[PDB]
């Protein structure tokens, strides 16, 4: 209830800033397809247990739906619907020929063995084959899913389809040995770095030697901090895990920080540096701020203390709308959540193109194409933000929903 209602409220807020017909808004409120299936597997003890799987294709006007799969024991149908709703305009803003999709299974993979995980993935594919495909619905990695599981899923889809078409293209995020694409690990970070560089160029500020404060030191956060450090010439000054944050004015090299975290389970007490909580970490005076951690991290309470000129929210909605408004009134250029982390879905689209075309690119071509796509999308959103004189999230939403609306009108779905 809560996630889908939040998503539809955000869609209404975005739509009231532009001229969109009521019928189109009502159509976009309801996802096109919802598939709730029972996924049965045989456990290692011999018993047969059935889980509940959801596959929501929110829209496919612009093209085949693209959406991730989450294996976590809490999400429900409404959560998957809201995430597919987000995926729709996340692929729309990047100007991809994709619709919005999402997948999930109510399951806790912590206690599932490797054989059990493989059986669950294969049975999920067997259940949802009738509504997925290379040209209809492309699954993507998400929470608690890895390239191994979706290599298994692609194998099952190939077995069912009898190798009639491009099986490798049914699912993305696959291992490089079987249908994989270069740059998948660094996709989100690369997209975020491209967006930060474009925002800096828009603001006319040089990034040579500037300061970046990154909250959240996961895979995406670490790669963002590193890619900033070398590519942007930026001085990394803040990285935080779930335990605490690390500060040093002179600069941090993410490699040894990651080694320390892997050695002792956390980055706490890094040599030659001070320990600061994430709450005061968001209060640093830097040039770039990157929240790459738990969502709704910047709230209305601490929004007044934010001083970074450019903030790029890698995480999914880590800034509350009120805090977003307070950052807007402070002259702070803020990259939308679904535009900053769109590198992952853009690289997944590139992987799908490689699979369907039968031609595999090098990391150089993938990086160049991701750079071009990010630049074009960001500057389209930036021009919209100046033209309509509304916040950057709303500009990105307007661009994405306008693209989806135009796709619907061209297909004849909506006559208004
Ligand atoms: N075939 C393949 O290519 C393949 C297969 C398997 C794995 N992999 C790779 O192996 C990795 C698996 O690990 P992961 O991606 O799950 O790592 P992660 O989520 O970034 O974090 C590692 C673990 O630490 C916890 N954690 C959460 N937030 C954290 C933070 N800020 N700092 C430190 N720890 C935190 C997480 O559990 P909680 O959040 O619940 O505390 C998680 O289980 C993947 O990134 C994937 O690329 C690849």
């Amino acid at each position: 209830i809560d996630p889908f209602e939040m998503a539809v409220k955000q869609l209404e807020r975005a739509a009231q800033y532009m001229d969109i017909s009521e019928e189109a808004l009502e159509w976009l409120k309801k996802p096109m397809r919802i598939v709730e299936v029972s996924v049965p597997i045989e456990m290692d003890d011999g018993s047969v247990k059935v889980f509940t799987g959801f596959r929501v294709q929110h829209n496919w006007a612009r093209g085949p739906t693209k959406g991730g799969i989450r294996w976590h024991p809490a999400e429900t149908l409404s959560t998957v619907k809201a995430l597919a709703t987000w995926m729709t305009w996340k692929v729309a803003v990047v100007d991809l020929p994709y619709g919005g999709g999402k997948g999930g299974i109510i399951v806790n993979p912590k206690e599932l063995s490797e054989r059990e995980q493989e059986r669950l993935a294969r049975a999920y594919i067997r259940a949802v084959y009738d509504v997925i495909g290379p040209w209809t619905d492309i699954p993507a990695p998400d929470v608690y899913t890895n390239p191994k599981i979706m290599g298994w899923m692609m194998d099952e889809y190939e077995t069912i389809m009898r190798r009639k078409g491009p099986a490798f293209g049914v699912i993305t995020g696959k291992p490089l040995s079987i249908g994989g694409s270069l740059g998948r690990g660094t996709a989100t970070a690369q997209g975020a770095i491209f967006t930060i560089r474009e925002a800096a160029k828009a603001l006319g500020i040089d990034l040579k030697g500037k300061k970046i404060a990154v909250q959240g030191y996961g895979n995406a956060g670490y790669y963002t901090a590193k890619l900033a450090k070398e590519q942007l010439g930026m001085t990394v000054v803040a990285v935080s895990d779930s335990r605490g944050g690390i500060y040093n004015p002179d600069g941090l090299d993410p490699d040894e920080v990651l080694k320390w975290k892997r050695e002792h389970g956390s980055v706490k007490d890094f040599p030659g540096a001070t320990n600061i909580t994430n709450e005061e970490l968001l209060e640093l005076e830097v040039d770039v701020l990157a929240p790459a951690a738990i969502e709704e991290v910047i709230t209305e309470k601490n929004a007044d203390n934010i001083k970074a000129k450019i903030v790029a929210e890698v995480a999914n909605g880590p800034v509350t709308p009120e805090a977003d408004d307070i950052l807007r009134e402070k002259g702070i250029l803020q990259i939308p959540d679904f535009l900053c982390n769109a590198g992952g879905v853009t690289v997944s689209y590139f992987e799908w193109v490689q699979n369907i075309n039968g031609y595999y690119w090098t990391e150089e071509e993938v990086r160049e194409k991701l750079d071009k796509k990010m630049t074009k999308a960001f500057w389209e959103v930036y021009n919209t933000h100046k033209d309509k004189n509304i916040h950057m999230r709303d500009a990105a939403y307007v661009v994405a929903v306008s693209r989806v609306y135009q796709a619907m009108k061209d297909r004849g779905w909506v006559k208004k």
